[PDB]
DNA sequence: TGTACAGTGACAAATTATCTGTCGTCGG
DNA sequence: TGTACAGTGACTAATTATATGTCGTTGT
């Protein structure tokens, strides 16, 4: 084991004592000790015994023997031990759970106990503040602790299962999460809508952003599936994005690492994982998600805080003009956000490295050039209805719609896996199991509405209105209920319901991409 | 103007110059003074001309003439004006409206313009911070500015009319506004309800709290009417409040001063004010009404922060256990809050004075002891229906309910002023205009409901349900649309039940 | 830093008994001829007190001198400066500033 | 003149470990 | 070992108003 003490900058009295010690450092003759000790007593204006004591402190200890020594009672209160423990316990107990008691309130409890004990001289307010001083101080360091982070090139990710998985190359481990964007948006007229949701997908080996989905829709496994589709497929943008670089990323993960939200623990994402072959993993804590969490802070600082309609990070920062100053449509925010991610964010230097651009680290990081996946083969993203049973005459029933198709009647009594798109359920793909291998059977079409379209949400909402009204349900009556609601909304003086208008602007951006 | 300057912290070099000047205070002779200069040139390691300059700097400035003055460039920037104006206005434009541009982002705009102009030395980010530094300190100072306060016995309350009310004595100007308390309360079963609303009525002259209302209920001209009657009437509290002094505070204001909430700028408070004879006055800014507002910080600091279920003053300071650690019901919180106001707060020192309690100053500050008003005469709190007309058959129809009155058939076709209680609309007081004055006529009653009590929000909720149910309008039909929804829960009804249990304990 | 870590010359140093001092300030002493190991001292009223040793982590085994670590650090700074806030990284800043500015729709009436 | 409670600089008093004299004791 | 950007001490280079000599000029 080891120990040492070193003097800090000497005080002026300690400097003088240093000159006296140097005056007493040379001699070898008892006569010269006597001479220089007596002149040192005169120089310090002290007794000869005092100079002897000073030399002995510098002999048995360092320069810290000729600096002053602090008192033994420094940091001990002179009030009784009962009172110091009473003040300490009263403060701590006053803060259990939701309660928040101030030192002044503690002082009132001290005075109340003093009346019970008939103590004419209890600790006053300043003494209570001093007694609680270190208790309040420690707290202020514990809240502020910095984490070292990782040093680079070697990285692993801690899962909620307690397992640590390494990250070895680009597209080894993707991560994803959603946020509100801190910007208010307007419709194509200039009336306010909502703050949109931004979903990002990001590669853990390179920190390069793989894809995004920006829209008014609340988070869902459908939103995660749209974001995976954009991440995975090769990307191209028209001149209206004004890009100078290309996003240039594509291909599919080996693992997908997420929060514990229902969106990522949904059966829909699990079916996407099994078809594309990328097992999912839940993060242990939000602090393990640093690679996906931090980019939202970076976007707030570099991008969103400069745009009209900025709402601040939270209500306490909200500019009073945030609703007076909203101007961007969703299509215009996406033009800005994609220019930023392609020309700026993915072109910045990768932290934990300093040598490499984030994209260059993705591209050089690849084990091999990934083979592009044809867009039609992201049909895997369709939801599966785990079974339906082929009824007599080849019918299937799904969400109250009745479907028939080109071969189904030969399979009556079997169970088939319907695979469907929630954006348009008027046609469904039917798959069956043969030799424990799922195979394609046919496309099934909702009888009598093959020329229409219906999202699953329209069919579900119209079905509730039919059940509430007490009317029967069939393909024609369900279709009539849907087109009648859109006609009734068209009679409204605003033609607005929040979702109908947010969907109109979102769909207008979605179908302007081509 | 006068123009003086004084030196401080002189010594560090200057004591050597000071000792030189002390050696030179007198032109003793042309022969000897030159020798004193040539001697001082040993203490300062410098020529005769440096010592002659030192003596001239001393004689023309005094002690600051010993100290080295700061350079003329101090606080000026060498980057040139173009860049100094570009950097200053870029920051300012980028923090316009909702934008909050950082100096780093300003530096990026500097590099962008320098690239356009083919400059080679666009100011460095460290110098951008320095150039923007002065206009950041100003912003921080302009937020931090303290205001003094009324000092002594003289006080002039500013209104939105630019008129000031001179507050001369107790009950001259009361004040009121509302706020949330910062504690989550529970029902009598221990499940979460919501954070109550607290109303306070204060007298401006004494700063004594003259009345309160605490409840889950919403700010409304009803909650203001209830705060008014609790303030005006003599106060009684039982032993379960454990009070050791009395809230001996009552009587009628001459003026009532408020924020612009719809509770206060309302016909209902106008009619209360005209019948009680007090004038309604509007607060010009939140910062004029500190006598109402500041009771609320003191209560957070002295009372509510020390109670379980405390929620903080805002969402960034919310204790994460607040939703799990709630324990008090509305009846406990009132039994604590009333004690706090009677034993502590009204008994503490009036801060403007230092030598009176808030209650002592109120009681001594009355121009005379006011007579207690009869509890029946607080029927001026009853809401007014201004212009309903008597139908043939001696009838009045009102919020779907139909009413019959003892002389009312004499006045079919005439117009009547109806006074009613939102807590109990089974009965209506009917007044009519005669000789251009109101005269009382009769106590009309909802026919077939004389044994029954309906509050206005129940008749309203029953009417909404009845309209949407497609059933007919009648006194029972409305009662039928109450008694099921009664018997069969929704937070507002659960809140109302706990609020009712407190009102029961008031009886 | 947590777990008893210190940063010096861009290397990360781990202290042997240091972990209880996270969030505290310490001072430190080393021989410029070899900065693979650093001596950590606590600060007190007139004295530094020797606290523990600390060793460099993630580096090569060969003993690291101080001048050599400065050199490694200027090679990183030189490499970073080759990506000289390079023009792509700024060209965006005008167009971000000019999709805004152009959209003055906050209060436009007829 | 918005406002009033809790936290914070500035100063004074009682207590105690620490530095100084003076003398006595022991060693060279 | 969460994660990566904006603000910040600590040090250095370029520019300048300023302190120091040296001599010429004038007043005493
Ligand atoms: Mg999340
Ligand atoms: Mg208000």
């Amino acid at each position: 084991l080891e120990k040492n003490v070193i003097a800090t900058q000497l005080s002026e009295e300690a400097q003088v004592k240093l000159e006296v010690i140097q005056s007493l450092l040379e001699p070898c003759d008892r006569t010269t000790y006597g001479q220089k000790l007596r002149e040192a007593a005169e120089k310090l204006n002290v007794s000869l015994r005092t100079v002897q004591r000073l030399v002995k402190n510098w002999e048995q200890d360092g320069l810290v023997g000729l600096t002053q020594t602090s008192r033994a009672d420094k940091g001990k209160h002179r009030i009784g031990e009962f009172w110091e423990n009473f003040i300490t316990k009263t403060y701590k107990e006053g803060n259990k759970g939701s309660k928040r008691m101030t030192p002044k309130q503690v002082a009132l409890r001290v005075e109340a106990k003093a009346r019970e004990l008939k103590d004419s001289k209890p600790p006053n307010y300043k003494t209570v503040l001093r007694v609680l001083a270190p208790i309040l101080e420690k707290q202020q360091k514990a809240k502020s602790i910095r984490s070292p982070g990782w040093r680079g090139t070697t990285l692993s990710v801690k899962t909620r299962e307690g397992k640590d998985l390494s990250v070895d190359y680009s597209n080894h481990v993707w991560q994803c999460d959603h946020t509100r964007v801190d910007v208010l948006l307007v419709d194509q007229h200039g009336e306010i809508l909502s703050r949109p949701w931004l979903t990002t997908v990001i590669d853990t080996y390179s920190r390069c952003i793989m894809g995004i989905n920006l829209g008014f829709d609340a988070p869902s496994s459908g939103v995660v599936a749209l974001a995976l589709r954009h991440a995975i497929l090769p990307k191209r943008y028209g001149s209206e994005y004004k890009l100078h670089c290309e996003w240039g990323t594509y291909g599919k993960p080996e693992h997908f690492y997420t929060d514990g939200g229902k969106d990522f623990r949904s059966n829909h994402l699990s079916q996407i994982g099994a078809q594309l072959g990328f097992v999912c993993h839940l993060r242990d804590r939000p602090s393990e998600g640093g690679v996906v969490e931090r980019p939202f802070k970076t976007l707030n600082d570099q991008l969103f805080s400069t745009l009209p309609g900025y709402t601040g990070s939270n209500v306490q920062e909200r500019p009073e003009d945030a609703e007076k100053d909203a101007r961007l449509t969703l299509r215009e925010l996406e033009q800005l956000l994609v220019r930023y991610i392609v020309d700026r964010y993915n072109q910045s230097i990768d932290a934990r490295m300093g040598d490499q651009t984030r994209f260059e680290r993705w591209e050089a990081g690849l084990p091999t050039v990934p083979v592009p996946i044809p867009e039609r083969d992201l049909d895997i993203c369709l939801m599966k209805q785990s079974r339906r049973t082929v009824q007599r005459g080849g019918c299937l029933q799904f969400q109250n719609l009745m479907y028939r198709g080109e071969y189904l009647a030969g399979y009556a009594g079997e169970t088939v896996n319907l695979r469907f798109d929630p954006r348009d359920i008027t046609t469904i793909l039917v798959y069956r199991q043969e030799n424990n291998q799922e195979v394609f059977l046919t496309r099934a079409h909702a009888q009598g509405l093959e020329t229409e379209q219906l999202a699953l949400d329209e069919a579900e909402a119209a079905s509730r209105r039919l059940r509430t009204a007490g009317k029967t349900i069939s393909n024609q009556s369900l279709l009539q209920e849907v087109v009648d609601r859109d006609a009734l909304v068209a009679t409204k003086k605003s033609r607005k319901e929040r979702q109908k208008l947010e969907q109109t602007v979102l769909r207008s951006a979605a179908v302007d991409e081509s």
